[PDB]
């Protein structure tokens, strides 16, 4: 995936 | 993550 | 991945 | 995981 | 990701 | 994602 669960990836330097 | 590879993820079922 | 990425990862539901 | 979702991702640039 | 990793993945469950 | 996915992620390369 969802846009929040890609935010969150992205976020955590996935 | 990007809005693009996530919806390349979501493409794939991942 | 790492356990901070892990846990990132566990809150979103990925 | 399957092998073509391992190969989307990789396309995606994961 | 290589078919070594996907199928790791799928043995846990990712 | 589990502490158990997360060390399997880990183990195969992560
Ligand atoms: C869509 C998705 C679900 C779980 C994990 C991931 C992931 C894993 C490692 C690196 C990256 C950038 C994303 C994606
Ligand atoms: C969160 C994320 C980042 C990069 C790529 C992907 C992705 C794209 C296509 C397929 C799969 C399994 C994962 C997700
Ligand atoms: C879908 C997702 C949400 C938050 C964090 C992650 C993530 C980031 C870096 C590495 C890994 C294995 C997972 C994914
Ligand atoms: C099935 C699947 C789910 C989440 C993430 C992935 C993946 C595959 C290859 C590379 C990357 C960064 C993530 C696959
Ligand atoms: C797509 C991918 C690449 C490297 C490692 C894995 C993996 C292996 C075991 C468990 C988990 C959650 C992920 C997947
Ligand atoms: C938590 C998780 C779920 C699915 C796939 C993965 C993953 C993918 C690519 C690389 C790595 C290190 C982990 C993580």
């Amino acid at each position: 995936x969802t846009p929040r669960q890609a935010r969150a990836a992205r976020a955590a330097x996935c």
